[PDB]
C-alpha cells in the first residue's frame, strides 16, 4: 500500500464530489464535463488531505477549461489539508474542466475519474471511475468547516 492522499471537489457549496483520490499513488485530478445553459460561472473549492509518510512536498493543481488556464487560488497549507479554490467562467454549452497535479503518462486515461455535471437537468453521474471510487453527495453534508461555502 503506497501512497495514499484523499481528495475532494466542492462546487458551488452545493455539490461534494467526495472520494476522488487515486486508490494510490503521488497524484490527484479529475476532468469535468460541464453542460449549462444559464450559469455564468462555477465556483470550485479543491481539498486536499495529503499523506506525508513518502513524499517531500504536496503537489499543487492546475486547472484549465476548455484547454483555456484557470487562476488556481491556493487559501490553506497545512499539514492536514491544503485547500485551492478557483470561479471558472463559462463561455459555451459544453466546457471541459480538466483539474490535475500531473498530466502525463495516461493519468487523464486511465487514473483520474471522469464526472459529468448537468446544469441544466441537475444530473450529476459519474461517467468513468478510472482508478478511483467517487461518491457524489448532492446536497453536501458539511463534515468539516472548510467543506460549506
Amino acid at each position: 500500500m503506497g501512497i495514499q492522499h484523499e481528495f475532494d471537489i466542492i462546487i458551488n457549496g452545493d455539490i461534494a464530489l467526495r472520494n476522488l483520490q487515486l486508490h494510490k499513488g503521488d497524484n490527484y485530478g479529475c476532468k469535468l464535463k460541464i453542460i449549462s445553459n444559464d450559469y455564468k460561472k462555477l465556483k470550485f473549492r479543491f481539498i486536499i488531505r495529503p499523506d506525508w509518510s513518502e513524499i517531500d512536498e504536496v503537489k499543487g493543481l492546475t486547472v484549465f477549461a476548455n484547454n483555456y488556464a484557470v487562476k488556481v487560488n491556493k487559501v490553506d497549507d497545512t499539514f492536514y489539508y491544503v485547500i485551492y479554490e478557483a470561479v471558472i467562467h463559462l463561455y459555451n454549452k459544453k466546457t471541459e474542466i480538466l483539474i490535475y497535479s500531473d498530466d502525463e503518462n495516461e493519468l487523464f486515461k486511465h487514473y483520474y475519474p471522469y464526472i459529468s455535471l448537468n446544469m441544466i437537468s441537475k444530473k450529476y453521474k459519474v461517467k468513468e471511475e478510472n482508478y478511483s471510487s467517487p461518491y457524489i453527495e448532492h446536497p453536501l453534508i458539511p463534515y468539516r468547516d472548510y467543506e460549506s461555502m
